[PDB]
């Protein structure tokens, strides 16, 4: 809330390194807002929430330049951004949980009479991740 | 089980493109084993299980060359490989579910008195994904 943090403290609190925070600072992505009377710069609550936004974007494989754009958007609403991120994180949790179900079904067939239909081997894989890989194979 | 598939059929069944399967074939990753009397090559059940292994590896961001190595390992046990993949897929599902919890806790603080401790903003992020990004920032 009123707490403010040096780079050393922000690293320890967030798990982002001092190296990364200096880089995020240099490129205008995350600049410590709070300034003391000694000219030192400190991360405040608003900076912590922006860094959390950066970590959510990276969890969701958003590329570094796209992050700046998304955060600096005029009329940026943090609660809206969080709800959109929730939906995409939930969908990733459901994909991974579906892929465990596929492993479970495959193991049981495999240690059973091996009668399970072939198509059931392949339900659950991310079509998006396949397109980005077939596109790569065309070099 | 006894079913065998052309490239066109294997694409339709698996969701992998004809382009990718020809590439997987060329580089020795997945070569249709079953051969007919007309010299044509067909994917059998064992090929379907190897392709499922490739799709699990790609879900778990294993690099293409590492896949060959892992599948061609002497004493390769498919049920062992599946159980190891289960554990890593489950862990990804738990990470994504934890990140939704973090969003939920943050939203409720944000629309509340904003008293939640700062450290709670940052629990749940993948430290591995952070190291691979701080390492990248050193170019």
């Amino acid at each position: 809330h009123m707490s403010v943090y040096t780079v050393k403290q922000m690293a320890r609190l967030s798990g982002v390194s001092v190296r990364a925070l200096h880089h995020y600072d240099a490129i205008g992505l995350l600049k410590p807002r709070a300034v003391g009377a000694n000219g030192y710069r400190y991360y405040d609550r608003q900076d912590l929430l922006r860094l959390q936004q950066i970590l959510f974007h990276r969890a969701l494989e958003t590329p570094l330049k796209d992050i700046q754009a998304a955060l600096d958007q005029p009329g940026f609403d943090l609660a809206a951004a969080l709800r959109a991120q929730r939906e995409r994180l939930a969908a990733q949790a459901e994909r991974y949980a579906r892929l465990v179900d596929v492993v479970d079904r495959t193991l049981a067939d495999l240690e059973g009479d091996e009668t399970m239909d072939d198509k059931h081997l392949f339900e659950g894989f991310d079509p998006e991740k396949q397109a980005r890989h077939e596109a790569w194979l065309v070099e």
